[PDB]
């Protein structure tokens, strides 16, 4: 491919209801050109959830990613 | 939905090889910037003000 996509995932809506904790492989933090400073996590789908980060669960599921 | 919204923040500086292209969209209005996405797989960020991005979009949908 001659181009690489170059879109940014931004976020307008934080999912209300904690995600299935399993079924999340990954997660990062929308770009600050972004309108809105969002969670994102990456489900096994391949989804893409926002989530605000000021919710208990992203606070924790944060942190337990980002440990073995 | 709660899914993110893919946003642009830069429009590829020259046309695109048209053979390449498949589809087109419209970044949501929610976003900042107005822009055309042009897909491939890949989506690239393109100027909805420029000429062949016009005239791209004319030939696909025809």
């Amino acid at each position: 491919s001659p181009y690489s996509s170059d879109t940014t995932p931004c976020c307008f809506a934080y999912i209300a209801r904690p995600l299935p904790r399993a079924h999340i492989k990954e997660y990062f933090y929308t770009s600050g050109k972004c309108s809105n400073p969002a969670v994102v996590f990456v489900t096994a789908a391949n989804a893409q959830v926002c989530a605000n980060p000021e919710k208990k669960w992203v606070r924790e599921y944060i942190n337990s990613l980002e440990m073995s």
